[PDB]
């Protein structure tokens, strides 16, 4: 089997992407944030504290003839941005782009943090990291991909995120029309539960490539590119007037600037992030100070190849017995 679904930016900055997901019988379609940095499929629901729902579409398990309470199971998650959610668990039928999993754990939120409430466009998350990170207790549950894998034509999914435009998540096949040149594959460590890999270096603009190993994670659920402070300083030094602002929370730059590109290495291959991908617009409405899309990972404890990086590539998440990651230009 295969599946193919379009993923759409939630706003004009590509702050996140939402993908429609069918849950239950009859189908209830929710727009979920596909997150390769976590491993829980959780949704706003009829169980979510009423004051914490503000415009989201909810899953109502009592209206699904295939929903079953997973007795005694609870979940609770905290994300790297300080947001969180928790609740109980149903199993139900879940379909993405024509690919169906029966008996998928659907984690129903009883509580969500303010950042989730305040984002009316995201109805929940669909985790695509390794199932070892799943938070369901006392019996850990599998991701949608892990459940689908054996049935797929090939045990892979691909992320093709657009810049200020829709893109695609495919399951079970590689669309050879969706990228240019070849796909370069690179090793993955699953030791921390992530799609963790090592970039071979970087360049800023038309500058020379610096060969240096940068361990980090391919994370579709993180907006920006978080890299070591040395790398980030080298980038922003090429933008007149750019500075790190403790009060804003990262590098800012004059909105009048033209940003240089940023290149990262995948083995001997190179992925080029155009400068415009690094612009996250005014820090507040009407400001001439703009927020940068490349930020320091210092004090995160891990480097994160988030959407800023991934949307410059066609990315293969290869879930073979020994997982790997592939990157192609597009």
């Amino acid at each position: 089997s295969t599946g193919s679904a379009t993923t759409t930016p939630i706003d004009s900055l590509d702050d996140a992407y939402i993908t429609p997901v069918q849950i239950g019988t009859p189908a209830q379609t929710l727009n979920l944030d596909f997150d390769t940095g976590s491993s829980d499929l959780w949704v706003f629901s009829s169980e979510t504290t009423a004051s914490e729902v503000d415009g989201q579409t909810i899953y109502t398990p009592s209206k699904s003839t295939t929903a079953k309470l997973l007795s005694g199971a609870t979940w609770s998650i905290s994300y790297g941005d300080g947001s969180s959610s928790s609740g109980d668990v149903y199993t139900d039928t879940v379909s993405v782009g024509g690919l169906t999993v029966t008996g998928q754990a659907v984690e129903s939120a009883k509580k969500v943090s303010s950042s989730f409430t305040e984002d009316s466009t995201i109805d929940g998350l669909l985790g695509l990291a390794f199932s070892t990170l799943n938070t369901v207790s006392p019996t850990q549950q599998k991701t949608f991909f892990d459940n689908a894998k054996a049935s797929l034509d090939s045990p892979v999914f691909t992320a093709d995120l657009g810049y200020h435009a829709p893109g695609t998540y495919n399951f079970g096949f590689i669309d050879t029309t969706a990228y240019t040149g070849s796909i370069t594959y690179t090793a993955v460590s699953t030791k921390q539960g992530f799609w963790e890999w090592t970039s071979t270096g970087y360049a800023v603009g038309s500058g020379t490539f610096k060969s240096t190993s940068i361990d980090g994670i391919a994370d579709t659920g993180t907006t920006l590119l978080y890299l070591p402070a040395t790398v980030v300083s080298a980038y922003w030094a090429q933008v007149s007037g750019a500075k790190s602002s403790s009060s804003v929370g990262g590098y800012v730059f004059p909105c009048s600037a033209t940003l240089p590109s940023f290149t990262f290495g995948v083995g001997s291959a190179r992925i080029v992030i155009p400068g415009d991908y690094i612009d996250f617009g005014p820090i507040s409405t009407g400001s001439s100070s703009c927020f940068g899309g490349i930020q320091s990972s210092a004090g995160i404890g891990i480097n994160i190849f988030g959407d800023v990086a991934l949307k410059a590539a066609f990315v293969v998440f290869n879930g073979a017995t020994t997982p790997t990651l592939g990157f192609a230009s597009k």
